[PDB]
């Protein structure tokens, strides 16, 4: 099954999944030049006050921390968007070495990691439903560099000692993932797609232009992950990303002058 090493990374995932060589792949680079500045889009709303952290999960490519997304606690809304759309996970993506590990690239520069936080548009009820629709799913994409440390992911370094590998869970109440987030909502905003496996062409892309800052130290702790189970050979689980896919026929927008 797919992963991210020789024989089974991305550039093998189109014979499963032919929508990989699609019309609106994720993720891409945002040349600053040429994304326009668009006056009609909005702020972004982000309303995460009662978001529900409910588990963190080791799913053998990167690790998810889940709400509960059965009401409207942790919302989206504004922006590119019309509509609301819910919080049902976030994950991050990261490299072996400090100068590799984000999806979306800023004019070729690849960041250390980057944060996912998948929100599905409540017209469609549920997740599965939403990842049908083109404009089913809003992630909100965040950029990570190494310096200072960010207090509000110590909680997420904290546990994944407990998650080490493949098919491990621990219950993950009460985190607020607005420690997450960068003083400045700016962004970039693009059509795409899912970035690992089944690849669907559902997501409006909100790429904040602002990234966060971590410390060595906490980027460390990624790295001591595995995507291997319990008890098999040792294989850390850094390099989880997709390189940037061709943008096609897409324009990316800016929301700031």
């Amino acid at each position: 099954h797919w992963g991210y090493g020789k024989h089974n990374g991305p550039e093998h995932w189109h014979k499963d999944f032919p929508i990989a060589k699609g019309e609106r792949q994720s993720p891409v680079d945002i040349d600053t030049h040429t994304a326009k500045y668009d006056p009609s889009l909005k702020p972004l709303s982000v309303s995460y006050d009662q978001a529900t952290s409910l588990r963190i999960l080791n799913n053998g490519h990167a690790f998810n921390v889940e709400f509960d997304d059965s009401q409207d606690k942790a919302v989206l809304k504004g922006g590119p968007l019309d509509g609301t759309y819910r919080l049902i996970q976030f994950h991050f993506h990261w490299g072996s070495l400090d100068g590799q590990g984000s999806e979306h690239t800023v004019d070729k520069k690849k960041y250390a990691a980057e944060l996912h936080l998948v929100h599905w548009n409540t017209k469609y009820g549920d997740f599965g439903k939403a990842v049908q629709q083109p404009d089913g799913l809003a992630v909100l994409g965040i950029f990570l560099k190494v310096g200072s440390a960010k207090p509000g992911l110590q909680k997420v370094v904290d546990v994944l000692d407990s998650i080490k590998t493949k098919g491990k869970s621990a219950d993950f109440t009460n985190f607020d993932p607005r420690g997450l987030l960068p003083e400045s909502l700016d962004y970039w905003t693009y059509p795409g797609s899912l970035t690992t496996p089944p690849l669907l062409e559902c997501v409006t892309w909100i790429v904040l232009k602002e990234p966060i800052s971590v410390s060595s130290e906490q980027v460390l702790k990624f790295r001591k992950l595995n995507f291997n189970g319990e008890g098999e050979p040792e294989e850390l689980m850094v390099d989880n990303w997709r390189p940037a896919q061709p943008l096609k026929n897409r324009q990316i927008k800016a929301s700031f002058k």
